[PDB]
């Protein structure tokens, strides 16, 4: 049964019940990036894994996962991650589930694996190159490394030890918030030769119209949404889409950055994740 797929990926994260309130009322959403991740991936057809933590209870709730082919690994916690976001925007950890350890990485299978956390202290950063140890190309999201949970509000703070840590991985994804506060700039090519010189040697940056990856030059594509129902899991559909390209399909940098591009924009004419009704319009 087991090891005997290299030809798969693994993404490590939490899940979460996610609460938006927007002038008042309460909305409920199943998901955490790892979901959003891991049904990309699934559907561009690279077989996939989820190792993420929750209570028993919640296991149902996220369902969707396992009614998508997706194999999800629900460790056991004794409280499931939920945040709340009041809408500028804040956003509130009202509750974590236990973080990763050593021992929950046994669970890893395939050629490449994502480190896709929702808050700092989720994934602890001593562990990223044990990590490096098993897996051949290992990829983590800055989300988990700058946003801080500080008396319940996740608020954005630098990473003190990326550049410790910032060498064992294969590709780092940050988001334009993410990248000033790593930084110190704005300008997000500059952010990108910054992180780059911190140690990260592929470098997938999100911004609101766009993609832009560098490993010592840029690739850029562009891409675009419906309606803003259809922007919420961007970031996650466009990570996914890159390595499927690039680490699956043997793309170049180059394609596979256009191609993560595409699989977003035809992700976002819709809510929710990408679609088996999609894939004919990423081409």
């Amino acid at each position: 049964i087991h090891h005997h797929h290299h030809h798969m990926i693994t993404f490590i994260g939490h899940v979460s019940k996610d609460v938006n309130v927007v002038d008042g009322k309460r909305e409920i959403a199943y998901g955490g990036g790892v979901v959003m991740g891991a049904i990309t991936s699934s559907l561009l057809g690279v077989k996939t894994k989820v190792i993420t933590k929750c209570t028993r209870e919640d296991v149902s709730k996220f369902s969707f996962l396992r009614d998508n082919g997706v194999e999800v690994v629900f460790l056991k916690s004794p409280r499931t991650t939920s945040i709340e976001n009041r809408y500028t925007r804040e956003s509130f950890l009202i509750s974590a589930a236990d973080p990763f350890t050593e021992s929950d990485l046994a669970f890893i299978e395939g050629e490449a694996v994502h480190i896709n956390p929702l808050w700092y202290g989720e994934f602890p950063e001593d562990l990223i190159p044990v990590l490096r140890r098993k897996v051949m190309f290992l990829s983590a999201d800055a989300q988990g490394f700058v946003r801080v949970p500080e008396n319940e509000k996740l608020v954005y703070r630098d990473w003190e030890m990326k550049e410790k840590y910032l060498k064992y991985l294969d590709l780092f994804k940050v988001d334009s918030r993410e990248a000033e506060t790593l930084t110190g700039t704005n300008d997000l090519r500059e952010s990108c030769r910054i992180i780059r010189s911190f140690g990260a040697k592929i470098i997938l940056a999100t911004h609101a119209s766009g993609v832009i990856v560098f490993d010592g030059n840029f690739y850029e594509a562009s891409f675009r949404s419906w309606s803003l129902e259809g922007r919420t899991g961007r970031g996650d559909t466009c990570t996914a889409a890159f390595l499927v390209g690039f680490v699956f399909k043997k793309m170049s940098i180059e394609k596979a950055t256009k191609f993560a591009a595409a699989v977003t924009s035809v992700k976002m004419r819709h809510p929710g994740p990408l679609r088996r009704e999609d894939l004919e319009a990423i081409s």
